[PDB]
């Protein structure tokens, strides 16, 4: 049961040994697209890769590589594909995969700029009147709204097949203070946006799975993705204490590499699973509270 594990790992001191242990009995499974020489301008990091078994394809035509995976959560029914953030090359890509995937929303966890480096392209527009046209994918993308909030935007973008004239609506949630190797600034920081992105509907089984980036695509990313699915799970069978977080974790991991990158975002993934736990198991105020500890005005 998680939040006695999570008091007894915390007591001994042993979350790095924990988490190494995570790291040591992860599924490895080949990445040979990923590395055909090709691919390589696909990738933002020599050894971040898709494994082929869950990697997306581009319904391309000529290369469908990109550097995409499906974490398909059989048990609580939720798929979200990982990616690393889109390279100036691979935007059209992106936008390919989002509409051929029907996702409906987007949740990115970075910054354009990280640590004084390029950590993702900005791959959506700032400016209503500056569309986007991605000639390669042929595909336009224009910016309809933004709701700025103090540490998240949420985006309402429209996204058009040129080729067909249909246009689809896109929602994208931007994290914008969860630093690179770090957490969320606190546990109602993190869930309140959590929350926020399965208010829209990008979840429901109605649309293709959302898309989860980072920089990576691995550390913020499989914390995002972790915390959903146990939610999930709690809530399905209305039961917090028949969810293995670090069994899930290696669930996750059979369709991703690397998921969660430190033992602090593990440990952080349990505090917001006991803490979400209580708005799942019918206290609805909590989430009221959140909104107001986040900050978000
Ligand atoms: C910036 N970065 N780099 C990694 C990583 C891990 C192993 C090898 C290369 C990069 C993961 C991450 N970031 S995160 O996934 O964006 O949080
Ligand atoms: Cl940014
Ligand atoms: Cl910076
Ligand atoms: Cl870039
Ligand atoms: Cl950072
Ligand atoms: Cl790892
Ligand atoms: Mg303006």
């Amino acid at each position: 049961e998680m939040e006695k594990e999570f008091e007894q790992i915390d007591k001994s001191g042993s979350w790095a040994a924990i988490y190494q242990d995570i790291r040591h009995e992860a599924s490895d499974f080949p990445c040979r697209v990923a590395k055909l020489p090709k691919n390589k301008n696909r990738n933002r990091y020599r050894d971040v890769s898709p494994f082929d078994h869950s990697r997306i394809k581009l319904h391309q035509e000529d290369n469908d590589y990109i550097n995409a995976s499906l974490i398909k959560m059989e048990e609580a029914q939720r798929s979200y594909i990982l990616t690393q953030g889109p390279l100036p090359n691979t935007c059209g890509h992106f936008w390919e995969m989002v509409w051929e995937q029907k996702s409906r929303g987007v949740v990115m966890l970075n910054r354009v700029m990280e640590k004084g480096s390029l950590k993702c392209a900005q791959y959506w527009p700032q400016k209503e009147e500056k569309e986007m046209i991605f000639e390669d994918t042929n595909l336009k993308l224009t910016l309809i709204s933004e709701d700025i909030k103090s540490y998240y935007t949420v985006r309402q973008l429209e996204l058009e097949n040129l080729t067909t004239q249909e246009t689809r609506e896109i929602l994208h949630f931007h994290y914008t203070t969860w630093p690179d190797f770090g957490v969320p600034e606190s546990p109602a920081s993190f869930l309140n946006f959590l929350f926020k992105v399965r208010e829209s509907g990008s979840l429901s089984p109605e649309h293709g799975p959302v898309v989860v980036h980072c920089s990576a695509g691995i550390g913020r990313s499989g914390t995002f993705c972790l915390a959903d699915t146990c939610l999930l799970l709690m809530d399905k069978r209305k039961d917090p204490s028949s969810v293995d977080i670090k069994k899930v974790l290696l669930e996750m991991r059979k369709f991703r590499m690397g998921l969660i990158q430190t033992a602090d975002q593990l440990r952080f993934s349990y505090l917001a699973v006991i803490e979400g736990a209580k708005f799942i198991m019918g206290d609805s105020s909590v989430q009221d509270q959140w909104k107001e500890l986040s900050h978000e005005d």
